[PDB]
């Protein structure tokens, strides 16, 4: 499960939160082992009595999943960046086991894009789409620097918070986002993450449409293995499509580096290009 992160050896122990300091409110979602709740957390930060957090409750007992829980918590404790979901610690007193994250009020980025298509409501402008893209790229520059391979970068795995701050997480194969070497050989690297970033850029510029939406799962696997490229979105300026194409080079060693992709997006976000579909 976390075997691919073995080279990452944690420095310190995970933060422990007392069960009575977590007050569950309501479910935010489920899927992967298992439910996610909005909660209030007491005594976490010294200046604030209580604050909102998202709490993931582990389903299994198990005791193989308990070892996977401790390993995951030690790895998440290492991830400290403005654009990576903030992990606050665990609650291991009794059952279920809990993981606690900073709450991101606007929820997942895929749903956010779909709801703000063609917080201030309405369609997101070019400047805003570039700001979202730049933030996800910043998080990916941080992960590459740590030699952390994400393996499932997609807008459904990003969160939106107050002031449109975007952070990367992993909420639980994502074939449509994968390059040919990941589909065929299960090779997951910094370079397959940059390819998925190019697909995330395509999702952002299509307001959250599924990649290869015109194709079945089988047809999409075949089209990616054959080397067909995703079409340029209508809302995408030429400068941004060039970034996507750089991420999608068939040869992994020819793909643009995430540092350069992020620097290009920063430049465009601080501009933006004069483009109208
Ligand atoms: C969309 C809804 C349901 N939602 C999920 C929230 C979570 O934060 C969350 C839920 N379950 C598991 C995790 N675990 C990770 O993200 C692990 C991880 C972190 C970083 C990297 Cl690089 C890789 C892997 C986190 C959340 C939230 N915080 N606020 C609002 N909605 C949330």
């Amino acid at each position: 499960m976390h075997h691919h992160h073995h080279h990452l050896v944690p420095r310190g122990s995970v933060h422990h939160i007392k069960r009575r300091d977590i007050v569950l409110k309501w479910e935010l979602g489920e899927g992967a082992f298992g439910k996610v709740f909005l909660a209030e957390c007491h005594n976490l930060l010294p200046e604030q009595d209580k604050m909102l957090v998202a709490v993931k409750a582990l389903k299994e007992a198990s005791e193989s999943a308990r070892q996977d829980f401790q390993r995951e918590a030690e790895l998440l404790t290492m991830l400290q960046h403005q654009h990576i979901v903030r992990f606050f610690g665990v609650c291991t007193e009794g059952r279920p086991l809990l993981m606690v994250f900073e709450y991101m009020r606007h929820g997942d980025l895929n749903r956010f894009l779909r709801s703000h298509g063609p917080v201030a409501p309405g369609p997101l402008g070019l400047g805003q789409l570039l700001a979202v893209a730049s933030q996800v790229a910043a998080g990916m520059v941080y992960l590459a620097g740590l030699h952390f391979v994400h393996r499932d970068l997609a807008t459904r795995n990003c969160l939106v918070g107050q002031g449109l701050v975007v952070k990367i997480g992993d909420f639980g194969l994502p074939i449509r986002w994968m390059p040919p070497e990941s589909i065929l050989y299960r090779k997951f690297t910094t370079e397959s993450d940059v390819w998925s970033f190019g697909v995330v850029l395509w999702e952002i510029f299509t307001y959250g449409k599924q990649p290869w939406y015109q194709l079945s799962n089988t047809e999409a696997i075949d089209c990616i293995t054959q080397g067909r490229e995703l079409e340029r979105p209508r809302a995408c300026p030429p400068e941004v499509y060039a970034i996507m194409r750089g991420c999608w080079q068939r040869e992994p060693q020819q793909r643009h580096s995430i540092k350069d992709v992020h620097a290009r997006l920063q430049a465009l976000a601080q501009a933006p290009p004069v483009y109208l579909d």
